[PDB]
C-alpha cells in the first residue's frame, strides 16, 4: 500500500500544489490543471511526455472530482480551488520468534 | 454510440470552440479552422501531427457545413460563427428474467 501510494504521482501533485479556496475560487479549466500537473511532473519527478486526454479522466477520479462542475461551454472546469505556484502557501478560505517458527499457526490456529 | 461519440475529436472541438455569432460574421478560411483544431488537439488532447487536408474533408462533412459558405477566392469559408480561443466563452451576439432467461424471446424481441 505504501509503494502504491508513492507511485500515485497525480495524488502527490494534488496534495502538494492543489488546494480548495472559497475566498479566491479562481475557476480553472481542466486543461490548465493538466498543464500544471505536467510541468510539476517535469520539474519535480521527470521530464516526460504528457497526454491531456488521459489526465482528464485520472483527475475526474481523484480527490478533486467533487469540485469539477460544468462551464457555460459545457467544458470540464475545476471550481473553487487554487493551484499553488512555486512558493504559494495555504491561506484562510510482530509475532513471537523465540521457537520453531516453521510450525507457527495464526492466533486462530 | 457513446464510444463513437467520445472518439469523435472534431465534433468535440467544434462544440467547445466553434459557436455561432450573427452579430459578427468574421469570415474565416478553412485553413484557419484547421489550425484552430490542430492547436486545440495539441493543448487539450495530445501533441499530435495532423494532416490538414483530412481535417478539411472532415470539416466539410461536419455540422459546420451549413456555415461553410463560398468566398470570391473559390475556397470554402466559415461564416456567421466565431472561433473561441482558450479564454473565450459564450457571449450574446431491463427485461425480467423470471425463471429461465435463456428461453426469453417474447414477440417484441
Amino acid at each position: 500500500e505504501a509503494y502504491r501510494k508513492s507511485q500515485d504521482t497525480l495524488h502527490r501533485f494534488i496534495t502538494e500544489r492543489v488546494v480548495e479556496s472559497p475566498s479566491a475560487e479562481t475557476v480553472y479549466n481542466l486543461s490548465e490543471v493538466v498543464t500544471a500537473y505536467a510541468e510539476w511532473y517535469n520539474a519535480n519527478i521527470n521530464v516526460k511526455r504528457h497526454i491531456a486526454l488521459e489526465l482528464s479522466q485520472e483527475l475526474e477520479n481523484s480527490v478533486l472530482e467533487k469540485y469539477l462542475q460544468w462551464s457555460p461551454n459545457k467544458t470540464r472546469i475545476l471550481k473553487g480551488c487554487r493551484i499553488l505556484h512555486k512558493f504559494e502557501t495555504l491561506q484562510p478560505g510482530i509475532c513471537e520468534p523465540k521457537n520453531k517458527w516453521w510450525e507457527w499457526s495464526p492466533n486462530p490456529s
